[PDB]
């Protein structure tokens, strides 16, 4: 029983961290066989930072200019190519420490693991989720770029994520591993806004469902609704809509429980008009939206990774 | 910038930790050196569970009724010793991924990173903190017993927690790494209530110290306070006194902002008396306590560790 922002364990992440230094500018990098991906603004000046033409920039560097390196033991480069906004180094010794691995896209909504790093060295690991407007609320100070996010499949980790910056609104923006950015921003230093954020419906029911699979029901009724009538609500309070496609993921967790998932809604709805009147869910006073259906279920049941 | 639980990088843990089994009875074990550590009950019965006598049932036991597994390949007993509800099992090889490590006990109001274990494989790792009564609030599933809760200083892994048992309120109790109980909990299956609950004050000022770095000032005031008189608020509403060494240790990020202790003691006691009428602090609708000063240093300057 009990509820937490779990992440995954970080061990597979670490052995892949590594340090990148061009010039003055130094990040993270991550080493997967004979590869480091790290951000392309590496390769950019604290002057270059404004307008900068990467390929420009690039094409005026060698393989020696690149100190990267893993601990103490550096790594020599024997290659670099750019991928969008991802730079590939590629270097002379293959990462013993290589899980196996897979970069995938993921959407909003989804969530994920952060393994915060400075200077190739972790820091700190900690969930969050792709939110619907392509940022995510992190946590990173400078020289954090360069940090992945991830997740697990048993042996398999999926990186979905590398840190590249902050916007002024202080969510962060990055790209997946191929080097595309998650939304409308760019790698340079310039007025970029976050565009609106939207509740994600679908994983705050799913958080429901862990509240009743933990004991918290007092927010439950006996109120039913429609799906065209729970998506009027929940639009007056910028939810997202809910899909047929959502209410058949949660079909698991609403036979679980016993609590059909257009019920589950009834309480939502409910819970937007009323707001919680001091109570409390999960020990939250707000309702949370970074847990996925798959979230609970897999903090509901005990599934490990090895 | 932003602000979350962040734990430490788990893979110096995850790489000690395997499984016991003894009887039907599996749980997770610590193996640092030629040594395993693990909850003592893996020698009970479930019709053992309710009055066990630990060192008769220990004494009808041989080192070859201990199966010890690290991945696939099991460590070979060839010793054992009770030491208080903790089981030393002692092996034919020193685990080679034992990192540099101590073992503390905590202080109610400290936090840790738990690596919840299930069958000796991770699954998931999440910050926490001990609460004034000695429990902590987890997620747990059956098999977790044995997981262990850790701080990181730079090399050194600190284990603090050792899990044992879930309680009926949902919360979680646990002992060092020597075995003795955190709290008034025996490993026994009987009637044990957690006690009440206070709030760690001290935590609560730290986050809101946090809540400034990271731009959050609407809860300021012109007021100011007396510790004496905040203390008579905060025992009102069952928040745990404010002592000099807690105004002490705040000194950092009093400094930092510019926002004197009891300067944010008042703006905690207008937050008691008014509430938060609908704002957020750090995206919590809820006062958050499971911060201490350290935790927001560290997540507020880049503190790594290798
Ligand atoms: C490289 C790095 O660590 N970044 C992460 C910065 C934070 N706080 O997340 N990214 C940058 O420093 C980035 C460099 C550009 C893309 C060449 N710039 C950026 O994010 O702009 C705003 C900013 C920078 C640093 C700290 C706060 C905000
Ligand atoms: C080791 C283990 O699996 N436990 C953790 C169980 C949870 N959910 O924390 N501990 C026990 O199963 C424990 C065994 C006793 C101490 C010999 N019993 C216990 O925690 O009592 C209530 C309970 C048990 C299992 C699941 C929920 C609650």
């Amino acid at each position: 029983s009990g509820f937490r922002k779990m992440a995954f364990p970080s061990g597979k992440v670490e052995g892949c961290m590594v340090q990148v230094t061009c010039g003055t500018t130094t990040l993270n990098g991550l080493w997967l066989d004979d590869v480091v991906y790290c951000p392309r603004h590496v390769i950019c000046t604290s002057e270059d930072m404004l307008n900068p033409n990467y390929e420009d920039l690039l094409i005026r560097k060698s393989n020696h200019n690149f100190l990267v390196q893993a601990g103490n033991v550096q790594l020599r480069v024997i290659g670099h190519s750019m991928q969008n906004c991802v730079l590939k180094l590629k270097v002379d010794t293959a990462n013993p420490k290589t899980p196996k691995y897979k970069f995938v896209r993921i959407q909003p909504g989804q969530t994920f693991s952060v393994l915060a790093c400075y200077n190739g060295s972790p820091s700190g690991v900690y969930q969050c989720a792709m939110r619907p407007n392509f940022t995510i609320k992190g946590s990173f100070l400078n020289g954090s770029c360069g940090s992945v996010g991830f997740n697990i499949d048993y042996d398999c980790v999926s990186f979905c994520y590398m840190h590249h910056m902050e916007l002024p609104t202080g969510v962060h923006a990055g790209t997946d591993l191929e080097g595309n950015f998650y939304g409308p921003f760019v790698d340079r230093q310039t007025a970029q806004a976050a565009g609106t954020d939207t509740t994600i419906t679908v994983n705050v029911l799913a958080w429901l469902y862990a509240a009743v699979i933990n004991g918290d029901r007092w927010f439950l009724n006996r109120f039913t609704t429609t799906l065209n009538d729970f998506n009027l609500v929940a639009m007056k309070y910028n939810y997202e809509p809910l899909t047929q496609d959502h209410v058949d993921i949660l079909g698991p967790l609403s036979a679980q429980t016993g609590i059909a998932v257009l019920d589950m809604c009834a309480s939502l709805k409910e819970l937007l008009q009323n707001g919680m009147n001091g109570r409390t869910i999960l020990g939250s006073a707000l309702l949370e939206d970074e847990f996925t259906p798959f979230d609970v279920v897999r903090q509901c049941s005990g599934v490990t990774f090895q």
